[PDB]
């Protein structure tokens, strides 16, 4: 029974480990759409002044 | 021993709910680059004309 | 062993509460670069129409 119990555990914070990851490399993907964003929102406000 | 099995399959259903809402952050992000791609190409259109 | 596996399994629970935490906040600002990116399409459209 404690062996099984153990594993299950090892699975889940495989599972977890997993998550930060995938979450770390979310905000690095938003952080840089967030910036794409305020680089078009410059370039399309010299077009409609200039 | 049986708290520590509800305790497990607790956790188990949390990270299974993470696992769902990370799918649909993956999804929608992918279509927001896609959009701001698309979004840059027009504007550079305007811009070249 | 029991109290090890107690002790991992309220390092997953804390874990798991700040991942929510974090995406949480992810959504905030997916919804709000969403937004950005809509006006920009208007925006963008309003110059393509001339």
């Amino acid at each position: 029974r404690m062996k099984q119990i153990e594993d299950k555990i090892e699975e889940i914070e495989s599972k977890q480990k997993k998550i930060e990851n995938e979450i770390a490399r979310i905000k690095k993907l938003l952080q840089l759409t967030v910036w794409g964003i305020k680089q078009l929102q410059a370039r399309i406000l010299a077009v409609e002044r200039y």
